[PDB]
């Protein structure tokens, strides 16, 4: 009966990143859990605060900020000149055995000039429940955010 609701926390060279992509399973208010090999299902009450790509490409923003000194990142758009970063999540959700899984692609500009990368993580949670699913999530996300740091860098 208890509702719990979810937010992932918040931590020149121009840099945009634009709309977080994500497809329609992880689109929904509900956190996702994979079940089987085959099911992922959506919680009925455990849910995301915001709409998720919302908060994905907040903290990639923040996550980015922090580790990239030299650099402007921002959601809005900052100059003409920018770099721009696309992203798509096509894995953020937790698993039957206790992992977390976190994949997807993402795509640098600079002046058309193309780096697009693919991405999969898997972290292993420690204790259970959605809250530590959620922060192991979050974790992951900060790592991903690090691997796209060290390349732009």
């Amino acid at each position: 009966e208890t509702k719990s609701y979810y937010q992932l926390p918040l931590m020149n060279r121009l840099l945009w990143v634009e709309q977080v992509a994500v497809p329609d399973y992880l689109a929904g208010n509900g956190v996702v859990y994979q079940t089987s090999d085959v099911q992922y299902v959506i919680a009925n009450n455990n849910l995301w605060a915001s709409p998720l790509d919302q908060q994905l490409r907040n903290t990639l923003v923040a996550n980015l900020s922090s580790q990239l000194p030299g650099w402007v990142v921002a959601s809005q758009p900052l100059g003409s000149d920018q770099d721009t970063l696309n992203v798509t999540v096509t894995g953020f959700h937790g698993r039957y055995d206790g992992a977390v899984v976190i994949s997807g692609e993402w795509l640098l500009n600079h002046q058309g000039q193309l780096i697009k990368r693919p991405f999969h993580l898997e972290l292993k949670q420690q204790k259970d429940g959605y809250d530590e699913m959620v922060k192991v999530l979050a974790q992951g996300w900060a790592q991903e955010s690090a691997n796209i740091a060290r390349e732009i860098s």
